[PDB]
């Protein structure tokens, strides 16, 4: 449907972002395709996938690793640079639906480049710190 | 025993895991038995009338979940902490919906024991209107 080929200013590149964490956060993976390339670059960590549908395969694998996983983005804030990258800096949150009161919150920052001919995101690399979230239940069941 | 403001962070960070967590029990650990709240139109005198404030809100939505982040505070020479960052609810009967926004909380603290006297919680409520939203 529509992604970011009309970015030209900090304050658009933000709501982009925040659309983008909606539709990822959500796991609607039939809508994944509306903002991210089928070529995308991703890195998150050690972790790292080329094209859309080892992408979408990594995030499905993901869920069944921790049943319940529930995740949010925050950001505070987002620039725009005059080579096209968007950087967003701000919070990720995780829980697990069988025991909601256990939040993990880490800082995070996305770094994007989108896609010149249509506005989708073609790089997208994600910094934060995962260890915190071993304190979820079986994350590394056995201690960690 | 708060002199530094990240000294004052973490305290705040503790603040925000009692209240979060609904500890209505442990709440006496850190706000002051005349604790002076103010959110908005809600304001409260007294710490059982906080946590009677509080509890009325939950008992009107069930299963409210809360957590807060915060990304910059600040210890001031009169000694108040003022600490800006994002407030985020979601319903255990609506998982996946996450509303968030930006909040700053303003506390002072009682000189003869560290707890909050005075808490004063600004955000905009209205994006919570969509909590209930597939």
């Amino acid at each position: 449907s529509m992604a970011g080929k009309e970015i030209q200013t900090p304050d658009q590149a933000e709501a982009f972002v925040a659309k983008v964490f909606d539709v990822l956060d959500s796991y609607d993976y039939t809508r994944f395709g509306e903002v991210l390339s089928t070529d995308l670059k991703y890195e998150g960590g050690l972790q790292k996938t080329s094209g859309l549908d080892n992408f979408i395969n990594d995030i499905k694998a993901s869920t069944q690793r921790m049943p319940g996983l529930q995740t949010s983005h925050s950001r505070y804030r987002t620039e725009l640079t005059a080579e096209g990258t968007i950087y967003s800096e701000g919070h990720s949150n995780a829980s697990l639906e069988s025991n909601p009161g256990k939040v993990v919150t880490v800082p995070m920052i996305g770094v994007f480049k989108l896609d010149s001919e249509d506005g989708k995101i073609k790089e997208m690399r994600i910094y934060k710190d995962r260890l915190p979230f071993l304190a979820l239940h079986q994350a590394l069941p056995g201690m960690k």
